[PDB]
């Protein structure tokens, strides 16, 4: 099997870094305007691959995307000392009028998983250009801004991630929401959970956990420059669950018909991902005070789409 | 690390065999009295090492358990031409009265994982006759049924087992508890997933699946004559939860000190699984008859463990 | 992608294990006539999913493994007591030739991987009968004898398996030859790095390694009435090596055009492994001992298949 | 189990990026002059966690590098614009007379495993300044370039690099050398299997995968700026040998009494790799102009440490 990525830079770079080391798939192509930047991250993968997973890594045209189940769209232009959040909304829709066509020409059967910030209006103007079932285009949402909920969690608790059944919902930025309410651990309400461990969460770490979340990518950058690991780890196992076709259950983005009287408007909620991409949306249990949240994130969402003709 | 494992039979060498495939420990040692046995089955393993991962795979006497950190107690009487099951539950129990002490005295800090059936009651035995603290005696428990339950329940619902949040609690046997009342997939009750799943979950079908997982063994056993794949496999995934400290959630059997009323008691409940074995337990969201269910498997239990005198 | 299985014994059942175990494939089928059995064993197998990863693991007809790309034969010995060895083998070669055309009428564009014993011969009469290229009719071979004369090395050298470079070619029986005179670790001939190791490999040594390699199959039958784990795994990593197209070489039979001499026999020799199951061939470089007692073991093979029709 | 990893750049991080994905070890600290890198670096890393497996990933100081089995040490000051690589080199063996005291203190039991470059150099001042068993600081070496080779080998081929059995050794740099005379894919001499694929490997052929492996580096840095996945994979893989006490095989750098008549310097031969680091050196067979060549190498780096005091 075969995964494309469009835009190779640390995001799409770091993703086939994961795949490659998880051995996802047999081949790897990397698409970037520039060519050497590509065949660098290309070889340099290539080379880990004969201390994990055989795996022909390369870099390529579009063209070269033929035959991919599924194309990871990380492709973004690089931001600029002045440059307001609605700049850089319009030259990566520019971007991807551009991108969307090409890679579907070369592969019409892959499931495009949409990677370019703003996430959610990104996943909305790949669905648009795409004009394919709008569970074919599949956007990482807040997969990421999830797992970081679980593993602030886990740290609290002493407990493994993965053993934390908690959910972020909306959008993959400031209007997310934290599903505290059906937060589950063990099959016990998790506030009652971390009573029972010792390690209560009382409302100020509540609230603590919440910046965690909320402010994680801010702080990040400001250490580093930008995120790339978790996102790219995050895209590599929605690529497995695609090629495998998992039938697993995840938080990410999709065109959604009507959510809390919003309609046409892309955002996360908890899917069934597999070989077509996403086919299945739950509405899970949610509170009064996140029901409020979730609506006030999908506006926000569906004006920013609109005010772009999407 | 080193695994051993006392008693290798199909479940034993079973659980051998998915350590070695899943390089689970860099050690397996496997004793039992018929060491022609243990010997056969150290070769047969060891010989698809070079297929997975390097392991020294082995058969050996309990000296050979020295530094052990989790050592598998899967050593069990077979039935004689017509015996009674408290006939072999007395007679296992003095396997334990040999095997344990010589173990311990081998590997004085390793973690037991109790497999013989009956599992609640021989765990309890192992507890009262190792002297070591409750969390490091652990049996298998409603581990298997637990995944059993999810297996059925993602046959019907066509996600992946991992996805669906569903306990068998109380004792491995027909007085289990199967909780519907609090299962989940994506943060949403099971019957109401199902729903939205197109695959809703009629009285019918809860019926045919709560039959599926209580009578699992009885089914596997009249076409194979006995059953070893499933556990193994969860036993190989409970050793590697305590090599790793993984500080993973699993419903696992321990000594209780109170559940529903019963006094020390070995049952499964959602457990913290770590390096120590377990150190946690939690009871989940049960309803009013899922409790009283419960408490009849408790009752049931402490009774059956007394009249051995444990 | 699927994965089917003809033959629900110890060893279909081991091979299914293991793939289930890996995740090799996400859905994989056992056949049987014994119903029943393969349904236990199918049982068996999905319970254990829920540790590792998504399968759906079932027992079904032929027509069940519509799609898959590749399919296990380990259907046949049944050998009753007094009876030949030739009988055997007509009543297995009877077997295929209902089974074959079968399995490749619901999946034309399967691989088929041969298990049933003697494997060479089964490997031929398969080959004959299924009207594919040479290369799509693969069976197990010396793939076992090589981890098996690796493992042993292994253990007297103290050093993966892994890291020894050393093969087993010819017949997957008494013919088989071990080929010490390109053995190599480290880039070094291998009794030069046994001395290196501080263990040389003394004449006695050898003859003792040798010996187990040879009689291994029956060691482990004296203590447990047959083998299937080392085999299992073998399988299942073949089987693993066709579905990802891997281009791997291992010591596997396939018909072949000419050996040493002999014309149109199937035996065991370094073999490319992918997609289309082999896609090549090599010759490994031989000792004259080692080309000759080759020889002799074609020839064997050669006359084998003729007098039973192939 | 613990790893620690001092440096938190591009190739620290890189490492710890692989570790987690991996699972190889339930905690990883990273260590950073630069606290905010380290952290970033961390929590992005952290937030990869549920996705794969659960790890504690966290940036520390040299005190909570207790109780490591290994820290990496990829430490290394900025390079100055004009500054030249011997300048380069005197102030990064500053860094290691501060760094390797403080790791030992922290963790005295720790294998070192040098990363920083020249990494042959670089291994010789953490020997020294250690004071530590010589198998106890092992560098990555050439572990990349035979990396690159099998990579370039697989690709004209087309099998697995992981069939191709090819080393490079001595210097990681333009000295090092490409052991051609003794390269073999299924036992075949390289030169021979090329032959058999139908793909054989012409003087031009192999000058130009020569440059491939040579120039590697400079290749990838023309267009990323910095080389990273690939030895972040060759690192973890290192790791992984050594937390395992795996006895695995590989080309990395130690210090070594005497090579072609050199003695006391650090440069690559291929070794057994376990849990004390290097137990083991061997000797591959070179033809005259290999050794010729491995003696010219193992001058440039004795002469290249001695300028340094070591
Ligand atoms: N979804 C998430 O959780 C998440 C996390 C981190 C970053 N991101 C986003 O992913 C995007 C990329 O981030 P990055 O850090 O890799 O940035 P870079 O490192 O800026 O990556 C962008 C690359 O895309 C390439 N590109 C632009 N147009 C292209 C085209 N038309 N065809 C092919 N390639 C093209 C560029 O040349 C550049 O190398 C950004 O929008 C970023 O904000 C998302
Ligand atoms: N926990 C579960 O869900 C589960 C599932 C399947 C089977 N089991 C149980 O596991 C046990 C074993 O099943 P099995 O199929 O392997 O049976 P066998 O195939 O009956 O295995 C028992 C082995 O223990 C050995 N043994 C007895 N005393 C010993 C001693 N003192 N020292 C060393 N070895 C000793 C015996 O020689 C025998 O080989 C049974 O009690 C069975 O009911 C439990
Ligand atoms: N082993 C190999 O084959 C290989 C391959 C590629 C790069 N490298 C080398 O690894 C090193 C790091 O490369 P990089 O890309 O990560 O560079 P960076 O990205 O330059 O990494 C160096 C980091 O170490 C930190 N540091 C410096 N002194 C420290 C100290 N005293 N204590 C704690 N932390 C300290 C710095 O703050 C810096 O962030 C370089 O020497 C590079 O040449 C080796
Ligand atoms: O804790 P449980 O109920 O045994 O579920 C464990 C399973 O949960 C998962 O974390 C998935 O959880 P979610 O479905 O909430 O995303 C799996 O990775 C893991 O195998
Ligand atoms: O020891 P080397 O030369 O680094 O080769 C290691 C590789 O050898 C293998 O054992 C394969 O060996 P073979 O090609 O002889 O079968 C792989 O599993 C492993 O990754």
């Amino acid at each position: 099997m075969k995964v494309g990525i469009v835009g190779s830079g640390m995001v799409g770079s770091a993703t086939a870094y994961a795949l490659a080391l998880l051995g996802v798939a047999r081949e790897v192509v990397l698409v970037d305007l520039d060519r050497k930047l590509a065949q660098a991250h290309a070889e340099d993968i290539l080379h880990a691959t004969p201390f994990a997973h055989p795996v022909w890594v390369r870099a390529g045209s579009y063209g070269d995307l033929e035959g991919a189940r599924a194309v990871v769209l990380a492709a973004g232009v690089a931001q600029r000392p002045g440059e307001t959040r609605l700049q850089l909304l319009d030259r990566n829709a520019q971007v991807f009028a551009q991108v969307v066509p090409r890679v579907l020409e070369a592969a019409p059967e892959a499931v495009l998983l949409v990677a370019t910030n703003p996430v959610d209006v990104m996943t909305q103007v790949a669905y648009r250009l795409s004009a394919l079932p709008p569970g074919r285009v599949v956007g990482s949402g807040t997969i990421l801004d999830t797992a970081r909920f679980r593993a602030l969690l886990a740290e609290h608790l002493r407990v493994a991630p993965q053993s934390v059944h908690a959910y972020v919902l909306g959008e993959h930025g400031d209007s997310e929401v934290l599903v505290w309410s059906s937060a589950q651990v063990g099959g016990v309400p998790l506030l009652e959970f971390a009573e029972a461990r010792g390690r209560a969460l009382s409302p100020e770490d509540r609230a603590r956990i919440d910046e965690g979340v909320r402010r994680a990518a801010y702080r990040i950058i400001e250490g580093k420059g930008a995120t790339y690991y978790g996102i790219g780890a995050g895209l590599a196992r929605l690529v497995r669950a695609i090629l495998t076709d998992e039938k697993g259950v995840y938080t990410v983005s999709a065109f959604t018909p009507e959510v809390e009287g919003v309609l046409e408007v892309s955002l996360s909620l908890p899917r069934i991902l597999g070989a077509g991409g996403v086919e299945g949306t739950v509405y899970p249990s949610l509170s009064p005070e996140e029901r409020e949240a979730l609506r006030r994130s999908a506006e926000i969402l569906k004006e920013a789409a609109f005010a772009l003709g999407f």
